[PDB]
C-alpha cells in the first residue's frame, strides 16, 4: 500500500490514539498502530486489549491495505519532521520474511520494519442497544471533578470506577474512595435512553486528554459490556465494569445545620501548611469551629512538631471538633475553582458536604463529601 | 538526711517511677521523702504522679529533690553494693573510700500533691488489670482522635468490669464478669500512664485498689501509688456500633492468617497498606496490590467458612496488630456485609468469666457506607 | 535568639544553599540548615561534609544566636507561606517557634553544638572571574564530565588560570571540551580540579552578570565568593589526564554545516540507530553529507542526504548520536565546523559564529570503533 | 529467565551483599545474573560493589534488576522452602515483572531495567597480597572504632593497610586515638600500602569468617578487589598521604599501670558521668599501687573521686584522658588485664592487652592526653 499525507495531520492523528499503547510487550502485536487504508481514508487503531482508540484522516492514495506499524518508534519518527508531505510505501523486504514501511522525503529514505498485520485482531461488530449524547465540554468537566489525583485505596470493583447515570431529566457522574464522594449533576444533559454504567479509570484518563472543551456532541453507545464513544472522527471503545454501583445518595446526611463559609484558597493553603506538622503516616488535621473562627490543629507526637492556626470565616453553627485526612480534603478543594466554598456539617462522625459558592453554570451542581476521621466507638449508628 | 541502701534495690525503685519523667524544670527531679526507714520516691510530669517506696537503713528523716536522669545513670553505673547517701545543696554518695557529689534542686519547690479525698473505690486483681491492658493498649495508633477516644474506658459496677479502646480502625471490648465492686464508676484513663502501669503490674492475684475523687484516679498496688488525671467527657456508646447479626463466620488459624497478611501487605501500596479478603467455601483468598508500582500478591488460605461469598477489604497494620494481641490458636471473625465491622474473638483460652471482642472496620468506599 | 524576616527573602536564601543537602546524609546532623544570627545578619549554612554552601540575608532582630533547623521540613514550612513577615523564636530537646499574627508553629530542633564548624580558611592564592564567564564555562564543560567513580579526576572540571587566560577542560574519555578565555587574567597562576556535583550546584546559583567571583585557595579547598554567597569545596587530588595528546595536530577533512540542520538530522537518524551504540555514520564526499543509521536487531534504517560545505577526502566515520546531539545542542552558533582526520580518530566541533572576542570552544568526539 | 532456589540460601546470599545499598535510583536494585545454574548477585552504591554467587536450578540464562528492600523483605517472609522465580513481561507497562510461585500462591515484583545497571569495570591488577580471613577480620575489629567520623581530612576516615615481605600493619586514627594492629605472620612478595574507606570495611568485617581461608586483594591505581570464597568486593581506595603515625608513638614509657580491664572500664564509665560535659575528662593520679580517678563538672557541680588498687611501678603522675575515648578503647579489647604505659603528663598513654594474643600478633592503642 502507498499513500501521501501531511506530516502534521499524521502526527496529530497518531498522537490521539497513542495514549492507549502502554509499552507492554506481553501482547507484542498490540504495540503497533493498525493502519487501514480504504478509498483515501486512513483509519488508525491502537489498543491495549481493553480500551481501543480509533481515528481516521484523509490521505492521497490509489490502493488499499492493512499495516501493523510499531507505535512508539513510528510516532517518534513522525515527530522528528516539520510540516511536509510524506510518502509511505509498504515494500516486501528484499531479504526477509516480512515487509517494510518505507518513508520517502526528497532524496532521503527511511525504512521501518512492520509486524504481521494478519495478527492484529479485528474488533467485534458493535451492536448498540442504547445511546446517549453529551457535549464534549460537559463530559470533560465531569472527568475533571470525578477523577481523583491520589487513589491508593483497594476498593471493591464497582467503586474503583466512575458511575455515569443518564436519563430524560439529568446526568450524574459519581466517584468515591474511602474518604470522598463526588456527585456531579447536569440537569441540562437529557436523553431518552435511561442508562447507568461504570467506566474504569484508565480509559477515562486517556479520554480526558483527547476530549476538547467544546459544544461538539459525544455519542456514547452501549452493548452488553462495552461503551463506544464517538466524537468527530474518533471512536473510543472501553470495557465497562460489571455490577451495580452502591446507592450513594443514601450516604449523604440529610440535615447539615453547621455551615462553614470560607475562602477556598485560604482554607486550602491553611490545611496544606498545617498538615506539614502532622504525623507523616496519617496526615490528619483537627477543625475546631466556634463563632466565626476556625481553629486548625496539627501535631506529630513522634517528632514533636505542632501547628495551631486561627482562620477567620463565616460559621453559623454549634461548636464542633472534627478531624480529617488532609490530603484527600485538599485534593477536593483543589478540584473546585470558586472563590468561596461552604462545608456543611452535622456531627463529628458524619461527612462534611463541600460545595462551591460561585462559579456553577445554570444547570450544574457538584457535591463533595469528605468523610471525617472518627474513632470506631463513635461511628454513626 | 542520711541513709544506706543496696544499689540494686535503689535502682529498681528508681526505674519503677522513672517512666513519667520527660516539662518545667522542677519536675525533672525525683522527690525523695525519708520517714522512719522508709524512702518514698516520687516522679511526676504534672498530670501523672508515680510513687514507690523501699526500706532503707537510716537514723533521721528528710526531703530531697534529685535530678532524675543524672541520678539513675549514676546508680546504674554501680554494681550491687551498699551505698550511703548524705544530704549536704549537694547529695554525697559514699562507697568505701570513694566519694561522689550530685548537685540538688530545692525540694521546697517540688509541688506537693493535694490530700486525696476518695469518694469511691474499686478493687481488681493485678493479673486481671494487666490482661485488660494487654488487650486494649494498641502497639501503634497514629489517628488524631477526639480527647475521649484517645484513652481507655474503664467501667466498674456490681456485675462486671469493661475495658474499651478504639481508633478509626478498631474497637476492643474486654469484659470480666468476675470483677465486681459495690461502687459503680466509669472513667477514661489516658494512654501514657496506662503504658507505664502495664510494665509495673505483675501477673499475680495481688489486688490493685483504684480510688477516685472529682477527676483523678489513684491506683495502689504493693508499695506503688499511681495518680492520674482522667479524661473529661463521656465515652461514646460503643455497644451501638457492634453489629447484632453476623451470619458469616470465618474460623481460621490465627498465626497462619497473621503471617499471610504480613507477606501480602509487602505487595500493597506503602501509603494505605490494604488487603482484600475473598471468602467462599472453605478458602480465603488474600489479594494485595500496589497500582502505583505494579506489585501484586495472591494467596489461598485454608479455613472453615460457612456463610455467603464476601469481598471485604482491611488495613493490614491495624488488623494484624489486634490479631497479635490474642493468644488462641484459632480465631473466629464474624462478618455481615463488606461495609460493616468484622468481629474477631478467640476460639480457646478465655477463663470462665472473661470475654474479648475485637471489631475491625473494613476499608469501604464512602459511596457504599452503611445506612 | 529571635528574629523577623519576610518569608520570601528567607525562602530564596534557604533554596540557595539547600542543593547540597542531598537527603540521605550519612551524618544526620548534616540534614540541618545552620542558622547563625549576628548583628541583624542571618548566615545560613548547608553542607554534605565535603561541600559547604553559605548565604546570608539581613533580618530584624535584637539578639544573636545559633540554631540547627531540619532542612527538608523547614523549607517545606517556609514554602507553604505567601509573602509575609515571619517571627522566629529559639526556645532551648530545643524547639523553634514560628509566629504569624495569631498563628503559632513549633519545629523540633537538633543540637546546634553538634553541627561541625568550618575551619578557618587560610587563603594563600586567589583569582577573579566574572560570574557570567564562569557560568558559561560550566554550561560548556559539565555535560562532558565522567560519571564513573572509577576515575575521580574525570568526574571534575579542570580550571587553569594565569595572567593570560583561563582554561576549562572536561572529558569522560569519549568527549572532550576545552573552553578558553583570554579575557580572564589573574596574577596568581593556579590549576585545580573541581568536582562535578558542587559545580552543578554552583552553576544554578551563579547569575549571568559581569559581577566578579572571587576564588580563594588553601591546601586542597576552593572558596568561591559571589555577592552574599560562599561555596567551599574539596578539590580533586591527582593529575588531570594529558588531554592534548588526544587532539591530532592535523584534521584536514573539514565539514562546515548549519548547526540546527546537523542537530535535527542526527536526531532523526538516531531513532533508527543501533540500540547498543546509537551510532550514525557520516559519509562525506564532495559537498554532500550522507547520514546513515541502522538497527541490525530490529530491521530499521535511515539514509539522509544533506548539502553542505566539505573540503577533504572521502571519509566514512561513525559517532555516538547521543553524545553528538548533546554537544551540538550545547553550542548556540548558526554554523559549526567538524574537522576530521581518519575514521578511527576524533571529530572536532567548533562554532563558527557567536563567540566573544577572547572566547574559544573546542568539542572533541571519539569515533565509534567496531569490527 | 526461570530458576528454583532454596529460600534460605537466597536470603543468605542477598543479606551478604545488601549492606551497601543506601537510600542514583538504579543502584537500589540487586543485579541478578543467571548462567549455567549459577546465580550471581551484585549490589553497589557506586563506589563499593559487593558480589556473591549461589548455585540454583535452572535451564536458561538471564539478567534482572530487582528492587532490594522490597525483595529482601519478600524473601524474609518465607521459611525454608524451595521457591520458583519466573521473569515475565508486564501486562500493563513498559517494564518487566518477577513472578514468585509458591504452590497455588503467586507474587509479582516489578523490576527495573537491567540494561541500565552499570557493568563491572575491567580490573587491571598490577599487584596482589593474601591474608587469612580471620586475621583481616580481627584487624578491622581493632581499628574501625578509631577512624575519624568527620569528613574533614578524608584519609583519616579510612584504615591504612601496609603489606611488605615481613609483616602486615593496620592503622587507624582520628588524631585523638591511634590503633596499630601488627601481624608478623602475614608476608607477601608485593610490598603495598593503601587506605581502605570505613563504610565497606564495616560491611566486609561481618562477611568474613574467622577461618584461615585466604582473602586475595588485587590493586590498580585506586581500586582494591577482594576475593574470598564466592564473594567479590571492589572498593575505591582513598588517595593521599597517611600521617607519619610512627612519630607520635613514644618509644620509652617507663610508668606502667597494670589493671583488670573490666575494673578500669566500669570505673571510668562511672566517673565519666561526673565529668566535664565539654571534654568528658577523667584524671589518673598514679602513685604507689593506687589509681585515683577524678572527674568533675564545675558548671553543674558534680564530682567523682575513686580509689582503685592496682599494680603501678613508676613515678607519681597526674594525667588526664577523654573518658569516652578511653572507655570505647577498653571496650574493644577483650583481655583480662591491660597495661597502660605512660611517660609524661603531656605524652600519650599506650594501652595493650596483657593476655590472649597469638605469637606474631600485637595490638597498640594510643590515647592523646588532655592538657
Ligand atoms: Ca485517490
Ligand atoms: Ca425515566
Ligand atoms: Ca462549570
Ligand atoms: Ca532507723
Ligand atoms: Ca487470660
Ligand atoms: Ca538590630
Ligand atoms: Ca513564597
Ligand atoms: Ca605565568
Ligand atoms: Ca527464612
Ligand atoms: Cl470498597
Ligand atoms: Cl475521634
Ligand atoms: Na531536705
Ligand atoms: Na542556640
Amino acid at each position: 500500500m502507498k499513500f501521501i499525507v501531511a506530516s502534521g495531520e499524521l502526527q496529530k492523528a497518531l498522537q490521539t490514539v497513542s495514549g492507549v499503547i502502554s509499552g507492554s510487550q506481553s501482547r507484542p502485536i498490540l504495540e503497533n498502530f493498525l493502519f487501514e487504508l480504504e478509498n483515501d481514508n486512513l483509519k488508525i487503531t491502537a489498543s491495549d486489549g481493553e480500551t481501543t482508540l480509533i481515528t481516521s484522516i484523509p490521505v492521497k492514495s490509489e490502493n488499499n491495505g492493512r499495516m501493523a506499524v510499531p507505535a512508539k518508534m513510528f510516532l517518534d519518527v513522525i515527530k522528528s519532521f516539520g510540516d511536509q508531505p510524506l510518502t509511505f510505501v509498504e515494500k516486501e523486504s528484499e531479504n526477509g520474511i516480512g515487509s517494510l514501511l518505507e518513508i520517502l522525503d526528497e532524496k532521503d529514505n527511511y525504512f521501518v520494519a512492520l509486524d504481521n498485520a494478519e495478527d492484529y485482531p479485528e474488533l467485534p461488530e458493535f451492536d448498540a442497544s442504547k445511546s446517549v449524547k453529551i457535549q464534549a465540554g460537559i463530559l470533560s468537566e465531569a472527568l475533571v471533578n470525578t477523577l481523583f489525583a491520589t487513589s491508593n485505596d483497594s476498593l471493591r470493583p464497582v467503586m474503583t470506577g466512575v458511575l455515569f447515570q443518564f436519563n430524560e431529566n439529568e446526568a450524574n457522574f459519581v466517584s468515591t474512595d474511602s474518604h470522598r464522594l463526588v456527585v456531579y449533576n447536569r440537569k441540562d444533559v437529557m436523553n431518552v435512553d435511561n442508562i447507568e454504567f461504570i467506566m474504569p479509570k484508565k480509559p477515562l484518563a486517556i479520554i480526558k486528554n483527547i476530549l476538547s472543551n467544546t459544544d461538539d456532541e459525544v455519542l456514547i453507545e452501549f452493548n452488553e459490556n462495552m461503551a463506544k464513544f464517538s466524537f468527530q472522527d474518533n471512536i473510543w471503545i472501553c470495557r465497562l465494569i460489571d455490577g451495580k454501583y452502591p446507592n450513594y445518595t443514601a450516604v449523604i446526611p440529610k440535615e447539615n445545620p453547621n455551615v462553614l463559609t470560607i475562602n477556598r484558597n485560604l482554607l486550602l493553603s491553611s490545611i496544606r501548611r498545617a498538615s506539614i506538622f502532622s504525623n507523616k503516616s496519617t496526615n490528619q488535621v483537627r477543625f475546631k469551629l466556634s463563632g466565626n473562627l476556625l481553629h486548625l490543629h496539627a501535631e506529630d507526637t513522634e517528632y514533636a512538631n505542632k501547628a495551631d492556626m486561627q482562620i477567620p470565616c463565616e460559621y453559623n453553627g454549634e461548636d464542633i471538633n472534627i478531624g480529617f485526612s488532609s490530603k484527600f480534603l485538599t485534593e477536593m478543594l483543589s478540584v473546585l475553582g470558586s472563590d468561596d466554598i461552604t462545608m456543611k456539617m452535622s456531627q463529628p462522625n458524619r461527612p462534611g458536604i463541600i460545595e462551591p459558592v460561585d462559579g456553577l453554570e445554570e444547570n450544574e451542581s457538584i457535591l463533595m463529601l469528605s468523610m471525617p476521621v472518627i474513632g470506631l466507638a463513635g461511628h454513626h449508628h
